[PDB]
């Protein structure tokens, strides 16, 4: 129709190791472009095409163009949740709770369509212009439920400080409790500004201390009673005993009023 509308200028590197910010030549609309020097990606695309939720990074499409693939996704101008966490401090409890509510909404959605993310951590949780959290990076994601039949997972996948202990100790495991566990580690990080262990193994002193309930120690001592009681229910070694999302939604801290709305209208007299 209108000429030039399909043209995008790549104006800035968002992340690399690449993701570029693309701006439409005509409309100035912004999108994030992931550029892969194809020489998993097909899985990330196939999974993204299935996704449509306010707390999940929107997928717009892809272009093959030889061997270099282009993935067009929602631009999230607030950046990574990771950058909102102050080292050794965390963030205000009300903000952590709101981000945690949004994270649970995104995860409930994914699990509802039979998808597990498998790599939930603050680097993969993006923020839009209004600080709305959006789960990103579906490169390690997989279908754990198909035709109403659950498939148990067995592949080692994720990021050590965030992985559930059963992934290190058992040959097979249910997908859902693994994502619940990593959300508990993200919550800990938001409230203490530190990760509690390098990995959840008995050989790891910090992990043993947690299982012994030594909450007078570091990251736990910085966390208030209410959210700490929720963490005691999420970071449970046995995944069959671990709290499920429907029960997280019933938790006292989860439902505690703490945070005011965005705030915008203000004039007196
Ligand atoms: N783990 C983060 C990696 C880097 C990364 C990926 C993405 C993807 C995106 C695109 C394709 C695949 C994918 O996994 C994520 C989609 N949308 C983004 O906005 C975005 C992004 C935005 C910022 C930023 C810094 N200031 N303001 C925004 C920084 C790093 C980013």
């Amino acid at each position: 129709a209108v000429p030039f509308v399909e043209d995008w200028d790549l104006v800035q590197t968002l992340g690399e190791g690449e993701v570029q910010l693309a701006v439409n030549r005509v409309t100035e609309e912004a999108v994030a472009v992931k550029i892969v020097d194809m020489k998993n990606i097909k899985k990330e695309i196939c999974i993204n095409k299935m996704l449509n939720h306010e707390n999940v990074v929107k997928f717009y499409g892809h272009r093959r163009e030889g061997n270099i693939q282009y993935l067009f996704l929602e631009y999230c101008s607030g950046g990574e949740l990771f950058d909102r966490i102050e080292p050794d401090i965390g963030m205000p409890e009300p903000d952590a709770q709101r981000f945690f509510h949004q994270l649970m909404a995104g995860v409930v959605y994914l699990h509802g369509i039979g998808i597990t993310h498998r790599d939930i951590k603050p680097e993969n949780l993006l923020l839009d212009e209004r600080d709305n959290l959006k789960i990103s990076d579906f490169g390690l994601a997989t279908v754990f439920r198909y035709n109403n039949r659950e498939r148990l997972l067995n592949k080692m996948c994720g990021t050590l400080p965030y992985v559930a202990p059963e992934l290190l100790k058992r040959r097979e495991f249910h997908a859902e409790p693994v994502d619940v566990w990593s959300c508990g580690i993200v919550l800990t990080a938001m409230l203490a500004g530190e990760l509690p262990w390098d990995q959840p193994s008995d050989s790891c002193q910090e992990y043993s201390d947690w299982k012994e309930k030594k909450t007078y120690l570091n990251p736990w001592k910085k966390i208030d009673s209410a959210p700490l009681a929720l963490l005691h229910k999420i970071l449970v070694e046995n995944p069959s005993a671990r709290i499920t999302i429907p029960d997280i939604k019933k938790d006292r801290w989860y439902n505690k009023p703490l945070k005011k709305g965005a705030k915008r209208p203000r004039v007196t007299s």
